[PDB]
């Protein structure tokens, strides 16, 4: 018995915000959320409790904390059976992690559609409103290794796999809707320009670095995915607050043959929000893991991560309606153009119970589609469905992989394929080919239909000679991100420009930082200055002459490309810290926490030690963290409330948070005697917008305080932190 | 999209400070730095200058920009050959990562005695002044994956491979001369509970979490190790300023038979130096590489890593003479007991080429081991001689690892060995099994000898039963980590107490962090209350009534534990940030790069943009990076030459640079108008040790602050930072 005796080693399996018990695989902590799936799964869980300690073949061990030797100081032997198994299982636990996209954090879940859309397409999954799909996604970045850090500045991979009654269907995207490049062939030169420099392997998790620019600044198609990667899009505040794309057109296929094209967006339901540069780049510093413990947390907590599947539909006689070519993945489909329609909505309302059984060996791949959906001949698409199966291969052991517990179908899979490593399945089957008569022919192939039909391509036309030569419509490579740019707000451009400066003077090689200042110039002059003046470039008079590209079908913005331009904000979820001292004002932190509670605002308690404090009323007050153990970066906003200020008010680190948050834009909140804090971060006598101040957290305070959080964050203070040391 | 017409693309093939050139393969930047083994690898190295682009199988590429399709808009084609070998290759590039001590950083050296060794050992590298042994270093962390940061609290791993006459000695040991546990049979254990948690992998590179502080409390034999890792012994400021252990003790066997135990010794000849924690902390998210990338470029810029081998002696007939086994590896032999006598030199004088073909490729084993030395019974040596074989094979993909390149012998190998995956050496001998007459029995056996014999193993006595048992002798936890703890100067054990408390601030189990103050209790009270008053809680009668443990050997202190105590420092290889402004007194800039240069201290000349500012005397300055972009953590101490001040005196980074480096204990010097800085660091005007202040810089002003760099930090400042707001 070396559990405590109170029981307080384990959490409640109950939902609990974040912090207030230790986490826990999911189904002890959450017994009752069920799906299809997570129930197929109950065949490989194991336990633990009230078991004996094993080897792997059964036999029960005695002492698991020594060797078997020749004397209690004499060498090891060779016949210690029980050491040698537990060694050699520890010896292989490792396996390769993925090309790209190695670090990333899952969730089980389900889908719903609203209504069937059985007039668009025959997937079975899209048929019925009350048809419930499981779902499992996993979020990512995409150059670091699966040890590397959360809040970097990359694009993020959004990939969701549908347990469907008709086959897996995976959904490969990510949070940005086109891609860098235009044809497969140039992935591993574009991937291996991204990833650390190959003499010395640095830089990790960073676009910022000679060979990423040198390959952008010669592959103009790249600018316009590069330019949403310098905006705040690079720097999500969370995978629940991040869009996700397909980015491939592809075809919808119905009962009646008909093809629709279609590009696939997840719309979050908790709105779009990111943090910013210095925050960020701190973050990964101070917590590596803040996206992944943030996702687990509002699963615990109940703040379910929801999104919305979203279609953009065009018909097949519309192909080429537009300037740009629909099957270019360096090319988005303004909503201004082609609007969004409403699809369903999926829910993440469990984690994994194992991290390594579940999401590092989870294997999505966009060749997984199901009957109701096609491809097209988008170039990059193409060569993505060779890259899939091969690497799951390599990555997870042989070809059986679709046996690992995680990856299964949850609906019936039966076939002549055979053998390989790690063949779970026994196959009772007389005959292992078709056609057969010994097994009658089964199992056998089944006609395309409108329902529970084999799968059949769609038969579009192919003409033309067999070449290697991009299409002359793909040409194109600077409207888009021009009209990215200008419908972007101004402090969402000031953040572009300090990306791509911050980025570029880590370019060692000037001359790149010089070309890529000329590829700018022909984006927007605006820009391309604003970036050459940071990097003490000059542009020549040809430069300040480029004419600009033209409109997007007539175009020059769609406010639907910005984060912040159409407030979507929400606080559900959020996290807001209270700087305590040690005779707080009670009737403060009533008003503040109870306000928090009832619009699902999490808190934080912290003080400059652990332990508890002791309020004005007596009431013993927990604390969560010291001021430096969860700094300002892990939360959208910091309250002060009264009480023994004089406690706190030269504790270098307390300054240091309120500092630390106005510089990074966030709100705060200061009562009472806390507003002696106001000179620390330099607040006028009659007050600013973005700082909350009254007598008392009472009235008006907590109201004021919530509003500035459902805008996220304080964009007309970024003039005034442009000074502070911070 | 060819290089730039000025050859700026080309980093010149000569030593240079760190930021002057892009860095390059250690062959293009080093080709006349050579030994045995880099020549020997000449075999395999490929270039690449004026050679045509192909496949695998040598067909010229005509265009590796496009996918073969049907038409220039139409599907890719199955029977594009050059595509699919390029994403195949691409699809299979990961391997997995080293079980533990995946992330680290590696070059090439060369090792030599200073005397013939062969009263004490037969080994052949050991026997000659003048014979010279090529050596592969890595240097690592141990919990955190391949793309985790570099300067996270850990012990370090230091690995060296000796390419010897007469076979490959790998001495694999770590930064601190104890290991965790006792016998290999906990290494999982103790493995599992550091890395991150199995439900929600987190987290990466960091023990501040429930379960490793569950099993440090529930296994006192870890908190000797757990002192050393909680010092700023667990944060060096680069691998060239730490020591190296062997940590087990071995034998030496000379050409009489005599056996000598041996412990084995680096001592690092750049000095002994680690961070702070604050500043180790930011510094993973400002530079996750700073390790990686300061030893690449002291190599680069000459400043090569040296360590001096030492060895600590004890005669067969002293064994059981000290109050601690000598076989138990965590315990420490006091240098105060037990000198280590001086025994060569290692200097590492080039990088490698490609980091995944020799670093990440590269395969250390203690098993490798040659005549002239043996093992004992220590209980953890003796499980990790099963494990480093066996891990091999999965991780490099078959038992033919010795043949990839960086792994192989130079000296002769022949055996019967046949086969097995990726066999590169293809055997002409007529058999493969001895004893032969076929092949007159070659390759033949050797009988040892004093020279060029073969092995035999020292004949030690064993006496016991078959038994899994802990030796009585190994049941002392506390006598070292109190010597440690009482060795260490009043600075260094107020780190030691914010390491502890910052950890168990972490672990969410109030229980955890109070069983663990109850161990510290059984080490030394003063440590034990310190850490409890900053997680709030309160020592019993009983904690306080706890007898210490007896001294080690009559030991007290010993300073040669501590990293400061004896001064060592050495200022070749560190680096100045030089904050500019755009009017530099040229005559200071002359001053500080001349003093700067004569004691081999590197500069960073930083602004509030990148490009070029103009000195008062027309000098043209080249800027390194901003002073965002390269934080005073990336730097040893800051200057600040007069000039045009009011260009940089109101700029918030600037200020915060000095801010971060004074609360971070490094030496600032102000010239001129720069002085007026003293006001943002909120301190003295007749000044503060630790602050160079002058009217002007010069041979006086640059003397007193490359004194204060001797002295690696400003300890004296300690109380001065906790109101600093920073
Ligand atoms: C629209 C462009 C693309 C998008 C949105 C995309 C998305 C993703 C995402 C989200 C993952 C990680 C899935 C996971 O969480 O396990 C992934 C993995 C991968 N991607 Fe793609 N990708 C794209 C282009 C490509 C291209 C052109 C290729 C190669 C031809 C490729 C090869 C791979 C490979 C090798 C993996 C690792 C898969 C595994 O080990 O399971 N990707 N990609
Ligand atoms: C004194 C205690 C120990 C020290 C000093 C030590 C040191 C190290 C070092 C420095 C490396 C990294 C070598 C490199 O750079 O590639 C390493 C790797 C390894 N160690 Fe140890 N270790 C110790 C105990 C153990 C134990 C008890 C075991 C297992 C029984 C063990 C198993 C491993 C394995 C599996 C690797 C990965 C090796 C590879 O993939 O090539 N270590 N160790």
């Amino acid at each position: 018995s070396l559990a405590p005796e109170d029981g307080s080693h384990r959490p409640a399996a109950e939902p609990t915000p974040p912090g207030a018990q230790p986490t826990a695989p999911g189904s002890l902590k959450a017994p009752d959320t069920r799906n299809e799936k997570l129930n197929s799964l109950e065949d490989v869980r194991k336990g633990s409790e009230n078991y004996a300690l094993t080897t792997n073949q059964g036999v029960r061990i005695a002492d698991d904390q020594n060797s078997l030797r020749a004397g209690s100081r004499g060498p090891t032997l060779l016949e210690d059976f029980i050491l040698r198994e537990k060694i050699t299982h520890f010896d292989h636990e490792r396996i390769p992690e993925r090309i790209v996209h190695a670090r990333g954090s899952a969730a089980h879940g389900y889908f719903q559609p609203y209504k069937s859309l059985s007039d668009i397409t025959k997937a079975d999954f899209l048929s019925d409103p009350n048809k419930i799909t499981p779902v499992f996604v996993r979020f990512s970045t995409v150059q670091g290794g699966a040890g590397s850090a959360d809040t970097v500045r990359d694009i993020r991979g959004f990939a969701t796999k549908f347990y469907t009654e008709e086959g897996i269907f995976d959904l490969v995207g990510n949070n940005t809707p086109i891609f860098f490049i235009q044809d497969a062939h140039k992935f591993p030169d574009f991937v291996h320009a991204v990833k650390p420099e190959p003499h010395w392997a640095i830089p990790q998790g960073q676009s910022a670095h000679d060979t990423f620019w040198d390959y952008v600044s010669l592959q103009p198609e790249t600018l316009h995915n590069v330019m949403w990667a310098m905006s705040d899009r690079g720097i999500p505040r969370s995978y629940r607050t991040m869009e996700g794309f397909g980015i491939h057109t592809f075809r919808l296929i119905n009962a009646e043959g008909k093809a629709t094209f279609v590009r696939f967006h997840w719309k979050p339901l908790a709105g779009k929000a990111s943090l910013v540069w210095d925050e960020a780049q701190k973050l990964t510093g101070r917590d590596p893991d803040f996206h992944r413990r943030e996702l687990w947390e509002a699963i615990e907590a109940g703040d379910f991560p929801e999104y919305e599947l979203g279609f953009q539909l065009i018909p097949e006689e519309d192909e080429f309606k537009f300037d740009f070519d629909l099957l270019d993945p360096t090319k988005l489909i303004p909503e201004e153009l082609v609007p969004v329609q409403r699809v369903g909505k999926m829910v993440l309302n469990r984690n994994p119970d194992n991290f390594f059984a579940e999401n590092e060996q989870a294997a999505f791949h966009p060749g997984h589609i199901v009957p109701g959906l096609d491809f097209t001949n988008d170039p990059l698409l193409q060569g993505r469905l060779y890259s899939y199966t091969d690497t799951q291969i390599s990555r997870l052991g042989g070809p059986n992989f679709h046996e690992i517990p995680i990856n299964r179908p949850t609906c019936p899979y039966h076939n002549f394929q055979r053998d390989g490593m790690h063949r779970m399945g026994i196959d009772t089957n007389p005959a292992n080919y078709e056609p057969n008569s010994i097994n009658d022919n089964w199992p056998r192939e089944t006609p395309p239909g409108p329902k529970r039909g084999g799968f059949e391509s769609y038969q579009e036309r192919v003409e033309g000679n067999k070449v290697r030569e991009r299409s002359p419509s793909f040409g194109e490579y600077y409207s888009h991100p021009r009209l990215f740019w200008l419908s972007q707000t101004p402090f969402e451009q000031r953040h572009i420009v300090d990306g791509f400066s911050f980025e570029l003077s880590k370019v060692v090689r000037p001359y790149i930082r010089e070309r890529v200042v000329d590829q700018l110039a022909h984006i927007d002059l605006t820009l391309a200055q604003a970036v050459a003046k940071n990097l003490g470039i000059e542009l020549t008079d040809d430069q300040l002459n480029i004419t600009p590209p033209p409109d997007v079908n007539g175009l020059k913005k769609d406010p639907s490309l910005s984060l912040y331009a159409i407030p979507d904000g929400d606080v559900k979820g959020r996290v807001v810290a209270i700087l305590l001292n040690d005779e707080v004002r009670s009737a403060d932190l009533l008003a503040i926490l109870k306000a928090l509670k009832a619009k699902g605002v999490h808190a934080k308690l912290l003080y400059s030690r652990m332990g508890e404090v002791t309020a004005d009323d007596g009431t013993v007050l927990p604390i969560a963290a010291t001021f430096a153990g969860a700094p300002s970066l892990t939360v959208d906003a910091v309250i002060v409330p009264c009480g023994n200020i004089a406690d706190i008010a030269d504790n270098g680190d307390a300054n240091y948070y309120l500092m630390e948050a106005y510089k990074h834009l966030k709100p705060i909140a200061l009562a009472g005697d806390a507003r002696k804090f106001k000179a620390t971060i330099k607040i006028a006598d009659q007050g600013e917008e973005g700082i909350v101040e009254a007598d008392s957290a009472d009235g008006s305070f907590m109201d004021e305080l919530l509003t500035l959080m459902a805008a996220h964050r304080v964009w007309s203070r970024i003039p005034k932190i442009d000074k502070i040391p911070a």
